[PDB]
């Protein structure tokens, strides 16, 4: 059933395997079980809520927050590969070392990561602003991506070694991110706006910190998760970390326009690194 | 002389192939030449000249450039990686569809590609600066590797349609870069830093187009050129976009920081987009 040799015969009491020469690769470690049909159903259903909500948001969606219609694009069109191919190669990689790797979650990951930092490091949406931390969510965040899908790609002792690579970015990624958060939360007014940042971290960090966790307990690290259960619990911090969080950053943008309308952009120097909170009478 | 099966056996007039049942896979595609051994050392050889580059940039090397720093780290920590490993998995992948993808070049391009455009978005080091643009070229950019490597590892169809993603992703990041340094070669004065930025443009230009030339003519694609012969061009073109375009990089933001402090921060409004020149007189 798949696009590499599936049928086999064992010979020589079980010494030799033979297998037809008709040029597709073969390997037994690639025919073990991705997990149980409730699994395979429960990780089917995800994936059209995930790509309901996508396109739900797509429609919604239709400054000019661009980053929340890349990533969503992204899902949408992810889920259209992953309808029709979510195990064949190369959205599966089925490496010589008998490793499974899902190539296309940590493509979808290099694609939307860096975009949701971005909208992270400009969270009011005002202005070409930005900062030079900003690279440093950027360089550090694509290091773990990078080191991670070594690691699932690897095995053994060097998965651990560009696992804990990919995990010593990952704090850097993680720190830099609560300054960014910090900073937000005492700059935004100090109405709704700061519910919804606060929020908003609280949904970063709980569903990013999950990745490094389903990373040990699934198939890439001491398996106690099936394929098919690392795809359902990877689709729920998926929605959290990309649908919910960037709706929550539509809506603090939202309330961060009509305050700029409203009462104007006034600033008041507040100490922490300096801050220009957003107030309302001058 | 891997850690996949090597070792095998024709049956029935050549129409079943028997492998120990060693537990390691098989695939007769893996098992094509790399090469020929004149361009296996003509590899090796590069290897030890742009690692011994990264030595000397990197000795060399010790505003704060820590661009440079972040490649040239990165390059010789690959090339410890490559002398030990240039074809072991998962440095070279070995996929279910007897694609060999060499999965080591494109993280390095992922590790450095961002930390180049963010350089080149920050030509002169100044402050912190930067633009919304820069989002543009690192999220496209990015996108140009994820597609390069899907379709390095997809065949036939999915190659192109993933190709043709990463190359108008790579058509949108080479304008915004010409953007950049359109506006960099008025911004710095008149003088040598306008060699160095144009300079900077070609090195820029010339060896990151020859990235999609040789996916296109390696086993990637019509396979004109062999493993080992797209090792050799992709070292040259390594060495030019990341080396030498870092040091002409570190050469321009040493003239603008003299230029700085013996002159002053002068600027002279000029209009193309206004730039701020910088001047020598006020
Ligand atoms: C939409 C998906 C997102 C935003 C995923 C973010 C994923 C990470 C930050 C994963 C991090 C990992 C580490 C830091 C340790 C190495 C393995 C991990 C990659 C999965
Ligand atoms: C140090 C290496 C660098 C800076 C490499 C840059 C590589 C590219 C911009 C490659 C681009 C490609 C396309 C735009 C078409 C798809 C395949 C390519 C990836 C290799
Ligand atoms: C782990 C070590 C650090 C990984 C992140 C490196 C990022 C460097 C850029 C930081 C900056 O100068 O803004
Ligand atoms: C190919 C289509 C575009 C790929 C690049 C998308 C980048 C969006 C960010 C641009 C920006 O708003 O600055």
């Amino acid at each position: 059933v798949g696009l590499f040799q599936t049928s086999y015969t064992l010979e020589n009491q079980g010494s030799v395997i033979c297998i037809p020469n008709n040029g597709q690769c073969f390997c037994l470690a690639w025919l073990k079980s991705n997990g149980t049909n409730a699994e395979k159903l429960a990780a089917n259903i995800l994936q059209w809520i995930s790509f309901a909500l996508s396109a739900l948001c797509l429609m919604f969606y239709g400054t000019c927050g661009w980053e929340n219609i890349y990533v969503a694009t992204i899902q949408m069109i992810k889920f259209i590969i992953e309808y029709f191919h979510s195990f064949d190669e190369p959205a599966v990689i089925y490496s010589s070392n008998g490793n499974k790797t899902r190539w296309l979650r940590y493509a979808s990951w290099l694609l939307t990561c860096p975009v949701i930092l971005i909208h992270l490091s400009n969270l009011t949406g005002l202005a070409n602003d930005y900062n030079k931390r900003t690279m440093g969510l950027l360089v550090s965040d694509i290091g773990t991506i990078v080191w991670g899908t070594t690691a699932a790609l690897s095995k053994g002792y060097v998965r651990v070694i560009f696992f804990l690579m990919g995990l010593c970015y990952g704090i850097y990624t993680f720190f830099n991110a609560a300054k960014v958060y910090i900073e937000a939360y005492h700059t935004v007014p100090k109405g709704r706006c700061r519910q919804v940042v606060t929020g908003m971290a609280w949904l970063f960090f709980v569903s990013w910190g999950m990745f490094p966790i389903l990373f040990i307990l699934g198939p890439e690290g001491f398996g106690v998760l099936s394929r098919y259960g690392s795809n359902v619990g990877h689709t729920i911090i998926d929605l959290m970390s990309k649908q919910c969080w960037g709706l929550l950053g539509h809506y603090l943008r939202v309330l961060i326009h009509s305050h700029i309308l409203i009462h104007g952009d006034i600033r008041k120097t507040t100490k922490l690194i300096e801050v220009e909170t957003l107030v309302e009478d001058e």
